């Protein structure tokens, strides 16, 4: 069953190489990991956390911060941008 992204997740995940307008979630994780990297918002240095207290990402999933290993969290996050 395919993820309609919000069109607020949408303009992301087309900003960072989407070129669609429904997905599977593996889909959706591919283009945002994509939007992560372009953004550097991910310091693998540090502890595998993405930093977005300052991008749209942050905004759009109410966090400053995230591990990228809290899947669970990742999850949801991105289930209440989805139509
Ligand atoms: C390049 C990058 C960002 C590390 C990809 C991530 N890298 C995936 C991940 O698990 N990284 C852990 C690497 C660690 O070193 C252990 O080997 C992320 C991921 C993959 C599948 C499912 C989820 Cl929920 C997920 F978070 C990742 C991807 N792909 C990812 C993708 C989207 C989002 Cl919103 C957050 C993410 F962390």
């Amino acid at each position: 069953k395919l993820v309609q992204p919000t069109p607020l997740l949408l303009s992301l995940l087309k900003s960072a190489g989407a070129q669609k307008e429904t997905f599977t979630m593996k889909e959706v994780l591919y283009h945002l990991g994509q939007y992560i990297m372009a953004k550097q918002l991910y310091d693998e240095k540090q502890q595998h956390i993405v930093h977005c207290s300052n991008d749209p990402l942050g905004e759009l999933f109410g966090v400053q911060e995230f591990s990228v290993k809290e899947h669970r969290r990742i999850y949801a996050m991105i289930s209440r941008n989805l139509v």
